[PDB]
This record gives structure tokens, sequence and C-alpha cells, in this order.
């Protein structure tokens, strides 16, 4: 019959349809899962950024700091 | 034959569905590589700048830590 040939080959069309599927899922799950590790690792990366930029601005007033003290003395012995 | 009219309907009723869920996939796949490259270079770029920052931060961690030093070389000479 024709309707032989069709459901033999029927069982076969399911099989690649139902495989599509799991791959459809496997696929969609991985994605987000890189998109989230990614995505956090970058934030974190930028967080280490903003963290020394502070730090310098912090070691930079250390410094000036530091000569406001020093060249204060230095002037303050200076008038002894 | 009219049972072939059927038939050939039916068929191509599971292979347009199959080809949609592989479309899928590929769209999937596609969609994440691109946005996972950017995101990576993204990376790239922000740990390339740390690593520059960590240079500055050394650098004026050594400086201040001079300028501290010989200030307290002049103070210790004024104490005795």
């Amino acid at each position: 019959q024709e309707g032989q040939r069709y459901q033999a080959l029927k069982a076969h069309a399911e099989e690649k349809l139902q495989l599509a599927n799991e791959e459809i899922a496997q696929v969609r799950s991985k994605a987000q899962a890189e998109a989230l590790a990614l995505q956090a690792s970058l934030r974190k990366e930028q967080m280490r950024i903003q963290s020394l930029e502070k730090t310098v601005e912090q070691k930079t007033k250390e410094n000036e700091e530091l000569t406001r003290i020093c060249d204060d003395l230095i002037s303050k012995m200076e008038k002894i």
C-alpha cells in the first residue's frame, strides 16, 4: 500500500523530530547558562576596575597629604 | 491518487515542522555565539585596563613609600 510506505517512514520522521526538540531544549539551556556566566564575570571585572580607580584616587590623595604634612613640618622648622 | 495527496500533505506537515525546529536551533546557536564573543571582547578589554590600573597603583604606592620614608628620617633626626 501507500499506507505502508507512509508509516514505515512515519516512525523515523517522528524520531528525527523528537531528537530535534531535545536539542532545541539543550541549546536554549546552554545559551542562557553562557549568558549568565559571561555577564557575571564581566560586571565583576568592571567592579575591580572601579575599585582600582578609587585605590588610585586615594594613593594620589595620600601623596598630596604626605607632601602637605612634611612641607608644613619643614616650613615650621625654618621659622625657629 | 488522492490518498497520495493526503500522504503528501501529511508528510509536508511533518517535514515543515522539522524544518522549523532546526531553524530554531540554528537561530539560537547563532545569537548565542554572537553575543558570547561580544561579551568576551568586553572581558578582554576590562582585564587589560585592570592590568594597567594595577601598574599605576604599584607606582604610586612606591612613591608614597619613599616620601613617607624620608619624612620619617627628617622627623627621627629632629627627635634626638
